[PDB]
């Protein structure tokens, strides 16, 4: 039911261990404790309460990190929030969280939220001085460390709640997946709001790992940094992947592991990164799981064409249909579960009742399983066409229409015909003929798939989480034929 | 509060890699859990059922390692005999237990138990067909997986009731303490049916590790084996550590784990011929070790058993209050990895768990850098 305060133990066993390297500044774990110890008081001082709920609006900085362990050293829900949300987009999830703090920096508009939550400054709170405190000790691990809102483009985000539990099982059974060295350390160029940045500040202190921390991804920092400081294992999106093989001729021989996370890679990717050496394991994981549960060796890259692998140990994976499993290459909705799968969204009956069935989580993917159990990701049951008859999966065409040369960014969405039909919306580098594309999508794809309207942008109708939103490609600007 | 069964998940993730090496063989974790299915198949022809508890008496052999996990494929405690013992302190246990059957083979003497449980031949056994069973493919993790006795001096032995929990937590925490790796191999040259080798088994699933097994512990064999499959991790006694350095440390090792007590001229001839030497304090109670200290420190902690595992406590305590660096007192155990509670023991559990902590029944100290010293138990002084 509880274990020690990962920060506090990691301090007390490993005190002169890097925790942190930021810029220029190292910082150990006996720092860190220091550092967020003392954070913590701070913060005590301004009425922060064991059980009260902050909400961290920072980009990544040391600050952030001390602020995240803070608020478990005081016992308080933190609640990351995507810094670039809109105003508005900010309001609802600090009413809806609960929040009765914002902790934010001089760099966003503190005064917008003031009426609302009592907003406080990473920088001036850490100025002040206040009576020391008695920590929390304990972490239980059935309690909500963390709030973390789902960005789908479907409907009003939902508060995922991730326990201690969750982290703590994610860390290690992922530990399992790749191994652990002492020799470890692990870059995050990510946001820390994002599961997939923040659950490496946990695995860093149960590890014992050193965090090489990046404010933004510049392949060229990103570069020196793998080598000025012994990198050995990268989180990743496409984008910083496809960068990382264009500014390189071999892979950096520090790198172990490549955890590539978000989406699938395209087969000329892939194929090149097994050829620069490049090892990427591809991933499946949500905010509800507290990031990876799936994973792809390298070793499989190429076998695998297309597939997110096999889950984590401790975790397990299904495809069900209308509350039947599927066989095998039967298309249905994912379900996950596991020790690091969320407790449930925070305040959301219904979605609560609906996403959960015997302690699996519905994930509202779509996708199946091969014979050997390899997992192939859909996409989104939200985002499903049904043009004839049959289903069309947007992410299948846009893969189409992005393979091709001209095409920058594609989206797909479900117009109407007396018959629902497939619109494609291309933001172009070159300019394409609707021919000439046509026929690209003739040889790659079944007739009924195939685009039946072809429309232009300068950009698509993206959310805060750079997801594509499809309701609303109708419309943005114009497209020829 | 459940994980798939270990051994069918990481038969299922993957399928080829070595989980054994006995002898001549080797066993894929695909073969470990076709094995242990089947074993556990048989079993079941035998009406045992699930909820019950069997003994097991054996060498280490590939066989005892099926039957463990045709235990847990059935849902039954198995009960681990120490096959040095006399035959009454093994029929005490065997009463105690609860046990309904005996797996045990040809060297023992099976009508020496038969007047209190059923008893079962292993090769015996797994001659005879059996039709097809549903296995248990969830570890509930607060159940009973094993139950192994204590080796009382101090009176009456007690069965320690091990969690499928308690075995996870430590096989975790210790590979946190020592790191993990694909070519990393472990070998297990002491009895299975103490908790240092009953837990490589659980390593070995969990983190699908090889594990390169030896009935018994035999200098030559041993360095023969550690290098025809290049070992990185061996588990050892004292004596054993002695012997395997007056014959010379094979690069291919990393990690040496040390139990029981802690010798002044041993470990520098180790540090010298370069022997990677781990010690550590562990109990029955805490299925395997909670506390470990690094070659980093041999010298000079001396006389120290290290400091607690990821996840797990320490403390040293006197009257009902906590001592100070470096005043004596018995050390405290805590953590996921430890005993819930004796089997059958109302006035132990609660002499012993003052809560959630475990009396040690040792006394030690801890230095200003929080390090652990075990003096000797508080029994005899
Ligand atoms: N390997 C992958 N392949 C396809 N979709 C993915 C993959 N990983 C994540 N996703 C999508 O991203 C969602 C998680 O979003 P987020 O919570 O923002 O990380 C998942 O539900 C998937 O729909
Ligand atoms: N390094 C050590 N120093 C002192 N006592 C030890 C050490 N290792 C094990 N023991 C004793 O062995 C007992 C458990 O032995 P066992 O239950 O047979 O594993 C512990 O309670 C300790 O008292
Ligand atoms: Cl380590
Ligand atoms: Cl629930
Ligand atoms: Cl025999
Ligand atoms: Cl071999």
């Amino acid at each position: 039911t509880e274990q020690p305060n990962w920060l506090m133990q990691r301090a007390q066993l490993t005190p002169e261990r890097i925790a942190l390297i930021y810029e220029d500044q190292t910082v150990t774990f006996a720092e860190l404790f220091a550092a967020s110890k003392r954070m913590a008081e701070q913060l005590a001082a301004h009425s922060v309460r064991k059980g009260d709920t902050a909400a961290i609006l920072l980009q990544n900085r040391a600050e952030m990190v001390y602020a995240v362990h803070a608020c478990f050293l005081l016992g308080v829900k933190a609640v990351l929030l995507n810094t670039k949300l809109s105003t508005h987009e900010r309001l609802f999830q600090l009413e809806d969280s609960g929040s009765g703090f914002l902790l934010t920096d001089s760099s966003f508009e503190k005064k917008e939220y003031e009426h609302i939550v009592q907003t406080i400054d990473v920088d001036e709170l850490m100025k002040e001085a206040a009576e020391e405190i008695e920590i929390e000790a304990y972490m239980q691990m059935d309690a909500t460390a963390t709030l973390m809102y789902t960005s789908g483009t479907t409907g009003k985000p939902k508060g995922v709640q991730q326990t201690f539990g969750n982290h703590y099982f994610s860390a290690v059974s992922s530990a399992l997946n790749l191994g652990i060295t002492e020799q470890d350390r692990w870059l995050i160029a990510l946001p820390l709001f994002h599961i997939s940045g923040l659950s490496a500040l946990f695995k860093s202190v149960i590890y014992g790992m050193t965090v090489v921390l990046h404010q933004r991804f510049s392949v060229s920092d990103v570069l020196h940094s793998i080598n000025r400081h012994e990198v050995t294992m990268i989180s990743a999106v496409q984008t910083m992947l496809a960068s990382l093989l264009e500014e390189t001729n071999r892979c950096p021989e520090s790198i172990r592991c490549i955890l590539l996370g978000g989406g699938p890679a395209p087969l000329p990717l892939l194929e090149e990164c097994r050829e620069k050496g490049f090892p990427v394991f591809q991933s499946y994981g949500m905010t509800e799981t507290c990031s990876q549960i799936v994973t792809l060796s390298p070793e499989f890259s190429m076998e695998k064409l297309g597939s997110a692998g096999k889950p984590l140990f401790s975790c397990e994976i299904k495809i069900e249909r209308d509350g039947q499993v599927c066989e095998p290459y039967e298309h249905g909705e994912i379900m996950v579960k596991g020790p690091n799968v969320m407790k449930s969204y925070f305040n959301r009956e219904s979605a609560n009742e609906a996403s959960f069935q015997n302690g699996w989580l519905k994930t509202g993917d779509l996708g199946y399983l091969d014979n050997e159990g390899f997992l192939y990701v859909l996409d989104r049951r939200s985002d499903l066409i049904i043009s004839g008859g049959e289903n069309i999966y947007p992410a299948e065409v846009e893969s189409v229409l992005l393979s091709h040369p001209a095409v920058a960014e594609a989206g797909v969405s479900g117009a109407e015909d007396k018959k629902k039909v497939p619109h494609a919306y291309l933001v172009l580098h070159k300019p394409v003929s609707a021919g000439e594309l046509t026929d690209y999508c003739k040889e790659r794809l079944a007739k009924y798939k195939i685009p039946a309207k072809f429309f232009v942008l300068d950009r698509l109708p993206r959310n805060a989480s750079n997801k594509l939103l499809r309701n609303q490609l109708k419309d943005a600007r114009k497209g020829e034929l």
